[PDB]
């Protein structure tokens, strides 16, 4: 199929891009690397097998967008493309309400200029908001996210959700992400985030390969096994065969498929320092920090919905997601090249 993935050399749209391409889906990325490098391309097209096209844009541009996808073709659009700092989007709201929710309704604007109706969404948990119901179940309702980030995803879910019943041919899925971590197998592609890593793991990985001095755990008395903070941890690699199931599953199938994606499973800090330790051969520093602001203290998937409509469920470890972040790390401590 024709994709346009848009924040395609990012973190997850990389290794999406690299599966989409195994599978012989013809690809245009689209990203205007506020928060990647073009060093990854190269990258994508090994690992892919095949070459991707690479559009440096946008996605608040709309002329550029409705172009792209009429020149290309494009099938279908898988959307990753956005500000995605929690912490920031505190200190700066506008710019997160500019890029994720404008950005987004310019995107799909164009898309239907160019009479394109087949989309995939980079949703999160955290639409779910303070729902004391765990794990979390895509028939439950929305609550109200603590953050402007938390905020521009909900509003984008019901923006596309009340496109695609104007527009009914539509076919849209709304992807709620988990807790994604891990890189590719061949350690060559990771994540690679700029300044102080935000996210457990890349933090970890941080201290671990020396550049950092401890691990702060935020909070040690929550309402949990071992009193840190539980997440629901997926491997990107999951992630991304995840997209290309839903991509080539959705297409053409009218309506908004809602699903959770995520290992169904819970895994607290020390537990993920733990799986990080083992696999560098060496005790993770860390210490316990007070409670970071906004945090709950746990929740998980219930991704039955992915395995039975999709058939998709994850493949990979807790520790393959640490070994995995390792490899990659320790193959490339200062990340992809200037
Ligand atoms: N990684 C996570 O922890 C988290 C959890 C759930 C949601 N997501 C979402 O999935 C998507 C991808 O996340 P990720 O970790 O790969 O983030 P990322 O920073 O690695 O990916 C974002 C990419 O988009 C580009 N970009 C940003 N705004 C742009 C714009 N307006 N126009 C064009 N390009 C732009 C950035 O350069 C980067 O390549 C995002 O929407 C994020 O909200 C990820
Ligand atoms: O240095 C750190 C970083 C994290 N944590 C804890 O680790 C867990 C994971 O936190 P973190 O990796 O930052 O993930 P999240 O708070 O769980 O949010 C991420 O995943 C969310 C969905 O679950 C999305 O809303 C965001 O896009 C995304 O960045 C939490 O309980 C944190 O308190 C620490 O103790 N120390
Ligand atoms: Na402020
Ligand atoms: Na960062």
């Amino acid at each position: 199929m024709r994709v346009l993935v848009t924040g395609g050399s990012g973190y997850i749209g990389s290794h999406t891009c690299v599966q989409l391409l195994q599978n012989g889906h013809d690809v245009i990325i689209l990203d205007n690397l506020c928060n990647s490098k073009r060093s990854v391309l190269p990258v994508i097209e090994r690992l892919g097998g095949k070459h991707p096209t690479f559009v440096e844009g946008d996605i608040r541009n709309e002329a550029l967008m409705t172009e792209i996808l009429h020149d290309h073709a494009i099938d279908t659009v898988i959307h990753f493309a956005g500000l995605k700092a929690v912490g920031e989007s505190v200190q700066k709201p506008l710019e997160y309400y500019d890029n994720n929710v404008n950005g987004t309704l310019r995107l799909i604007s164009a898309m239907r200029a160019a009479n394109v109706k087949n989309f995939i969404f980079s949703s999160t948990a955290t639409v779910y908001g303070d729902n004391p119901k765990i794990p979390y179940v895509e028939s439950f309702p929305t609550g109200t996210p603590q953050s402007p980030y938390g905020k521009s995803k909900l509003m984008v879910e019901q923006i596309l959700t009340d496109l695609q019943k104007a527009q009914p041919d539509w076919s849209i899925a709304l992807l709620r992400y988990f807790n994604p971590v891990g890189a590719h197998p061949s350690g060559d592609m990771g994540e690679d985030p700029q300044g102080i890593p935000n996210n457990l793991m890349p933090y970890i990985a941080q201290v671990a390969v020396g550049r950092r001095d401890s691990l702060a755990i935020f909070g040690n008395d929550y309402p949990t096994e071992d009193g840190t903070g539980v997440r629901d941890y997926i491997h990107v690699m999951d992630l991304a065969d995840g997209h290309v199931v839903a991509m080539e599953k959705l297409a053409n199938k009218p309506g908004v498929h809602i699903y959770n994606l995520g290992a169904g499973v819970g895994n607290s800090v020390l537990d993920v320092v733990n799986a990080f330790s083992k696999a560098c051969g060496k005790p993770v520093n860390y210490h316990f920090a007070p409670r970071r602001e906004g945090d709950l203290p746990a929740y998980w998937a219930d991704a039955s919905k992915a395995d039975r409509e999709l058939n998709w469920r994850v493949t990979r470890t807790l520790d393959e997601m640490a070994q995995d972040t390792w490899h990659w790390q320790s193959r490339h401590p200062q990340g992809y090249p200037d």
